[PDB]
């Protein structure tokens, strides 16, 4: 997970847990906490907890009933992120 182009494109208001957090999300509409917490056994199931809502209270994720999505801020710093890495793997990624 490029969780270093992320912060990047966040003016390091992302920390690597914040961020990894955000990829998840980002590429699951409607994902839950509990499938959150899943993908990343590295980390508390109470720190997954706590850096999400460090993310719906910047305005980067909102909860959908049970479900999280991303708002329109990060789903630009996703796409700078994205952009950034593709240009700097460019022949590696596009065999």
């Amino acid at each position: 997970s490029k969780v270093t182009y992320i912060i990047k494109a966040s003016n390091d208001v992302l920390n690597e847990k914040t961020a990894t957090i955000l990829i998840t999300i980002a590429k699951k509409d409607f994902i839950t906490a509990a499938e959150v917490r899943e993908v990343h056994p590295d980390l508390g199931n109470a720190v997954v907890n706590s850096n999400i809502g460090v993310l719906i209270k910047k305005g980067l994720v909102e909860k959908s009933g049970d479900g999280l999505i991303i708002t329109g801020e990060a789903q630009d710093i996703i796409s700078n992120a994205a952009t950034l890495y593709a240009q700097e793997n460019a022949p590696e990624l596009l065999k």
